[PDB]
């Protein structure tokens, strides 16, 4: 029945645990972050066609490695939530195999049909990218308003879904102190954020823009100052957050 469109899949040791995570990067994203790591995930009509059956046969070989703490599967890519029906089925097949499931998303949910709730029932962890609390800047950095992502976040809180937050720090855009406080405050109130990951801006994936003959509006911006990272981090910890930077 449901077929999925993916950019790729790779197994990888979870940043902090002995387990391995099988990560499937779903094809397609409606955002256009100036710093996008892989713009090749943008096209919703690209990638490869795979069935739930196909992915599970790829995850099995890694089974022994997923029963270790952070071991499990992750739906990432561009925006995995755009293919919410398939991810639901994938996660359902994984749940019966005794596998931990993580939904890595930007939360750019357009409509709130029941499939989302179904998806969450079989989602052990939601990794939410919060790109910018100041919508003025968010529009300029991403190309869309953060309103939907923000509603989605509140949606997850009211459901008591365990959430980790990811925030990309970029000098001149998200290094602002007023923005760190807005983020720390907002996530504090959600009440379900268990940890925040601070990622310093990186000019990686730039060859994907130039390759497709496109202009990168951040080729002149450099990573954030080691001190600046400590600044925002310290600000977020004031709201009672574990910042795993
Ligand atoms: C840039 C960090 S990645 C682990 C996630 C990139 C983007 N938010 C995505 O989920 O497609
Ligand atoms: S949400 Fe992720 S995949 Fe989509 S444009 Fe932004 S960085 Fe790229």
């Amino acid at each position: 029945s449901v077929i999925g469109r993916i950019h790729s899949f790779e197994s990888c040791g979870t940043v902090d645990g002995p387990g391995i995570r099988f990560i499937t990067f779903f094809q397609g994203c409606l955002m256009r972050c100036l710093y996008c790591h892989n713009r090749d995930t943008w096209d919703t009509h690209g990638g490869k066609e795979v069935t739930v059956e196909d992915l599970m046969k790829e995850v099995v070989t890694y089974r022994h490695f997923m029963n270790a703490s952070g071991g499990g599967v992750t739906a990432s890519g561009g925006e995995a939530i755009l293919q919410a029906e398939f991810v639901r089925d994938w996660f359902r097949a994984c749940k019966k195999e005794g596998i931990h499931t993580c939904l890595d998303t930007n939360g750019f949910v357009r409509r709130y049909d029941p499939v989302i709730d179904e998806l969450l029932e079989v989602t052990d962890l939601v990794m939410l990218d919060l790109k910018q609390m100041n919508d003025e800047i968010h529009q300029n950095l991403v190309g869309v308003s953060n309103h939907r992502t923000l509603e989605f976040a509140k949606y997850l809180a009211n459901k008591n879904v365990k959430v980790w937050i990811r925030y990309v720090v970029v000098p001149g855009w998200s290094d602002d102190d007023d923005s760190a406080h807005r983020l720390g405050e907002f996530t504090r109130d959600m009440g379900n954020v268990e940890k925040i990951e601070l990622l310093p801006y990186h000019e990686l994936g730039k060859h994907k823009w130039v390759a497709m003959g496109e202009e990168y509006k951040l080729d002149g911006v450099k990573p954030p100052k080691k001190e600046t990272m400590e600044r925002v981090k310290g600000i977020l910890e004031q709201y009672g957050h574990k910042v795993m930077f």
